[PDB]
């Protein structure tokens, strides 16, 4: 898990949709993102590089 997660340090982007609670990494924050096609899924955080692959993922999420 981590602990006890909501917005608290973290400055979510936009455009460059850079998203950091680590107030280092805000310090270091350096907008310019390349994101092509990448989707991220909160719970299997593995980033999936397919919009298709992710359809049928979003399938596996979906009850009877
Ligand atoms: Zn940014
Ligand atoms: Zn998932």
């Amino acid at each position: 898990a981590g602990g006890a997660a909501r917005p608290l340090g973290e400055f979510i982007c936009q455009l460059c949709k850079e998203e950091y609670a680590d107030p280092f990494a805000l310090a270091q924050h350096k907008c310019s993102r390349i994101v092509r096609v990448e989707y991220r899924c909160p719970e299997c955080a593995k980033v999936f590089s397919c919009p298709a692959n992710l359809a049928s993922h979003r399938r596996w999420h979906k009850p009877r």
